[PDB]
DNA sequence: ATATATATATATATATATATATATATATATATATATATATATATATATATATATATATAT
């Protein structure tokens, strides 16, 4: 379904007692080649609500 | 008929440039440490004035 050019991202956010911590990635390639060393990566760590 | 060979597609490698992080190296400013002049303490010779005292005069 995907395979040109594209972007992919997920995002977990967890709390406790009101405060945020959002894990999340992307994932993305810039042509339509599909293999495992041309993923483009990037992985998030956060604890701001914005 | 089987197998041959070229054109095609796709997965991988190579070239090149940008930016960042790195290693070697220079120089800098900082701190430890040593050296010094100086003042103060410890010990001493020489001697005085002193307290304690023997030796002692004097007393009952």
């Amino acid at each position: 379904a995907r395979p040109g050019k594209t972007v992919t991202g997920i995002a977990a956010t967890l709390e406790r007692e009101g405060k945020q911590v959002r894990l999340g990635a992307l994932l993305w390639f810039d042509s339509t080649s599909s293999s495992v060393t041309d993923m483009k990566r990037l992985w998030l760590f956060s604890d701001n609500p914005g």
